C-alpha cells in the first residue's frame, strides 16, 4: 500500500 496520507506509493508510510 502506498502512503496512508495517502501519497505517492513511493513514500509509503508503512
Amino acid at each position: 500500500g502506498c502512503c496512508p496520507a495517502p501519497l505517492t506509493c513511493h513514500c509509503v508510510i508503512y
